């Protein structure tokens, strides 16, 4: 290690304590760009980072494009135009920093997974937004790198792993809302939640509260997409 | 014919290989007639025998009813074959509840027995309320609650609220506050307690009862989220 | 025009806050207050909404750090120091910021009463912000600005306000933190807190509908301090009078 | 002596205003003896009387509960004491029930009369389970929870959310559940619900309407602080 990176890693610890997610992202940056491989621990505080800086761009943008699809003055266009913009460059940021420095097609295969599916939910962010002709090379992009997780994931992973269901899930919104596959979506999602409960027996302690949560969210996913809401209350097993 | 109590135990889980629920039920009932306790394995037997019984008779009176809250708009059959599995029904909920009063419940065994017993005598009394529409109802209402609420008493002093049998416990109390009680606030505010406080303790939880506890947990979500209307919200990605 | 660009940019503001871009509203009511007009009611409460969200999250930050930094001096370790520098610095440039635009702007052109009390109220707020953070000989210098701004809005809110009034109680309820938290005053605090929710209480029959929700909301939030400040939460439960 | 029905609710009137309630119990004990309903205004007189009589009395207990508990043989005056105030209040306890069954519950005519004596009938058997310690205290416990009940079920389809007596019903049920059942979760969730249901509707009310059900509001909130521990958060500065 550089100790310039132990130091941005310290003080991107201390970014999200404090819930100051564009330093920690920048902190990570910088972070990435002094050393090679980054911990399990580090990977998450990489994808902490963006997550956050995206998440309220695309929860903006959400919000805008709303008012600008209802309201159809150009403030409401050119405002949304500038968090696009924005936004966009973040996910370049990111998938510059994945293709240039994290990605490693000889490395290790599980830290492969979490790259490739990361790399797939950037494309599919600005995806969300794409409506020019660059629209298909972006979905096709995220396509690719979530193709190449999954593959990689089914060889090395359990079902239980939480990247892995969490890739499985990504994947299945990107059927869902991308690429107009809402059948493949609900199977995708159905058989990674039956794939998961079968081998519930050889779950790490570890794992446990990270793949549950994951597979209540494939559940809640499975509901909102097949209309399985109003069907009759559950009562207990036993 | 051996009908000694470890014959009656054996043949209840053939029965149970077999789908042949009221012949395991009635294995069950002839086993707890000796007069002795049930291991967790047969409290098992026993509660999947009745469960199976009484929901093929709760499914075909809600067909029945369902059919016969249309209907007018009316021959006799609809109404008579409904009383039948109406009565029927009642039935297996009265030897039900019979056995737990007589033999099963008891001030005290063990806590997770106790629990168990309590809420199966609450979950068999709001069977009786779902059919129940006479001055009695009250009163049925009444016994299903109390049974529920010394069931919850124990468990919170006795069990982890990741516990299946606690879990369990919370779920149907949760759809008696819903279904029986009229009392949906009450319902979503147990519920969302049961889950979180589970949630929160999952460190704490073993290969035996994982998929136990997270089915439940998963149960008492799917119910918050058609309790809540939360179902027409944003679908989700990763939190990763 | 300027008078179409301070129109579009009270409009993108009104965006900003509907998608939770607070940095974004803050600069688009910085530029809207530049164009040199009086802001309307509705106006003030989006440049206020705007730079209490920025200043929020930084000041919130801050603590978490301070409060890190703290606790290591009792074998660290320079970073911490540094990053909560580096936020202080940043939460220091928007609070002179805010004051440059009340100083240059909106102060000195306030015509009625309320607006006037609104802008000083939120010159008091700014300089008690620096303040939290001040640690030099210009500390002094800072709790004395924040103290004759909130005292000279207080002097006016008591001549032309009502009680009720939720800009009038909004400043009590904020000079009462700064006595509490910044002067070492905790007394007068809990004094200034007590008089304004009863002097409020008194004259509630007095209160229009549109600010009720405003004023029973700032009610709650003094009783809310004087609670803690007074240690009353720790008394026996209630249970009903009849 | 002018001890006629009206009177003696006058002479209660002017006992409440005295602060003697022991009289003021007396004279509305006497007016329900004399067979007819009670109106809200005179209900109220009786609740009030019964409370302050039964409050001095709970408030002595805890006094002399809490000598006995830290002296630590002693001198028996405590516990002989502590025995005399408790005796003294389960008896107000129990003369309170006995007018509630014999001549309140069972002749009350409307929802809000019928929720009020129930509520009435939890209170002073949550009272009686304050005093009581072992498998007394089990028995005790669900005749309070079940009055409250029964009181919640009618309050639910016969009275708005801000009504004061379904708003004092809850939050009392609410205190049951926290200091009596050991059910602190779902006291702090009954007392946010019935204070959030309750915010949802006060557009609709009076002045005087308003200020009744706003100050059980505020009694709710004052729960859910202590209860939530939230007091011991971070000071409050204007939005």
């Amino acid at each position: 290690p550089h100790m310039e990176r132990a130091s941005l890693i310290q003080k991107a610890k201390l970014a999200e304590q404090a819930e100051r997610y564009e330093d920690m992202a920048a902190f990570m940056k910088g972070a990435v760009e002094k050393g090679e491989e980054l911990s399990c621990e580090e990977r998450n505080l990489l994808s902490v980072a963006y997550k956050n800086v995206v998440g309220g761009q695309r929860a903006a943008w959400r919000v805008l494009s709303s008012i600008e699809q209802k309201s159809n003055g150009p403030e409401v266009r050119e405002y949304r135009e500038k968090v696009e913009t924005e936004l966009q460059g973040v996910c370049d940021t990111v998938l510059g920093l994945l293709d240039s420095h994290l990605i490693k097609e000889a490395g290790d295969a599980e830290s492969r997974v979490f790259y490739l599916k990361m790399k797939g939910d950037y494309y599919r962010y600005l995806a969300e937004v794409a409506t020019g002709d660059d629209k298909k090379r972006i979905i096709d992009s995220a396509r690719s790198a979530y193709q190449e997780a999954m593959d990689i994931s089914k060889k090395e992973m359990p079902p239980t792993n939480p990247i892995r269901l969490g890739l499985a899930l990504n994947f299945s919104v990107f059927h869902y809302e991308i690429a107009n596959s809402p059948e493949e979506a609900i199977s995708l999602a159905k058989t990674t939640f039956d794939e998961a409960m079968a081998d519930l027996h050889t779950l790490s302690e570890d794992s446990y509260k990270d793949s549950t949560l994951i597979m209540q969210l494939l559940r809640d996913n499975l509901t909102l997409w097949t209309g399985s809401g109003s069907l009759r209350r559950a009562s207990a097993p036993l």
